[PDB]
């Protein structure tokens, strides 16, 4: 029984993913989140090996287990009649990145860094273990502040990666490549690497670079904020107009701004502590 081994907290937030509750495991203090998910909004659906009929996510999260911190992790999910709950790790304390950054503003390129650095990482796992997100931002990211580990969440909007064209899509618009604005048509790791590029510029510039359909398929990068040349390079190429000019995850960890990294602890104690 759901209600009976969680002891619900206040809502800690709601929108097109549903409602998120903070929670604690009343077994031992763990400190949870409660997603409810209603069964008339869901995006897609997945079977697990049983022939359950899931929410995608669930899916998915199920797919990219291990110790690796840098995906959240997936505790426990309850069917209702007309919905569906998940338990998910809490960090605490934590703070999304979308926040961090409208507190913070544009962040220092060390930190962009790091940051940057460990979302790859955590997409790279997502990949391998066949799993695209399909709506990498600041606002799926949360910050363990004490130990400076990022964690990417909801992947209510992912899928089972394939080497054929999506032509389905329930992302974030603004994150979305030129292709799919213009044709409908994209392909898995190309446009995550879009959407990775509109995450760094958000990194370093304080807002992402386009707002405009028009303005996402004329691909001009203008900087806001002094940006070095190596960072404006990894952007741009990012967010190469054709897919095939664009990066891959290795050449995005082995470009010239990418070196030198800090550790997430180190991260934590020069730019979070
Ligand atoms: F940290 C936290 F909140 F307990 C937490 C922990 C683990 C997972 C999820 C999670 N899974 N999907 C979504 C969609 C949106 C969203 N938005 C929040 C993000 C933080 C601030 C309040 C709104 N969280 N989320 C949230």
């Amino acid at each position: 029984p759901l209600e009976s081994q969680y002891q619900v907290g206040p809502l800690l937030g709601s929108g097109g993913f549903g409602s998120v509750y903070s929670g604690i495991r009343v077994s031992d203090n763990l400190p949870v989140a409660i997603k409810h998910v209603e069964k008339d909004r869901i995006s897609d659906w997945g079977e697990l090996p049983n022939g359950t009929r899931v929410p995608m996510e669930v899916v998915l999260l199920k797919k990219v287990s291990s110790g690796f911190s840098g995906v959240i992790r997936l505790l426990d999910w309850f069917e209702r009649p007309d919905s569906f709950v998940l338990i998910l790790e809490r960090p605490e304390p934590v703070q999304d990145l979308f926040d961090f950054i409208t507190e913070r503003g544009a962040l220092q390129e060390e930190l962009a860094r790091s940051f940057f650095w460990q979302v790859l990482e955590a997409v790279r796992h997502c990949h391998n273990c066949g799993v695209l997100h399909r709506d990498i931002k600041d606002e799926n990211i949360l910050i363990d502040l004490n130990r400076g580990e990022l964690k990417l969440i909801d992947f209510g909007s992912g899928a089972l990666l394939k080497d054929t064209v999506y032509t389905d899509f329930d992302g974030t618009r603004v994150y979305s490549p030129p292709e799919w604005i213009r044709y409908h048509r994209y392909h898995g790791r190309s446009a995550a690497v879009w959407s990775l590029g509109i995450l760094l510029y958000d990194m370093v510039c304080g807002d992402i670079p386009f707002e405009h359909d028009e303005e996402i398929i004329r691909g001009q990068v203008f900087f806001r904020q002094r940006v070095s040349s190596e960072c404006q390079h990894l952007i741009r190429w990012c967010l190469a107009l054709r897919p095939s000019d664009r990066p891959t995850f290795e050449e995005i960890q082995n470009h010239p701004w990418m070196q030198d990294v800090l550790l997430p602890q180190e991260t934590a104690e020069i730019h979070l502590h």
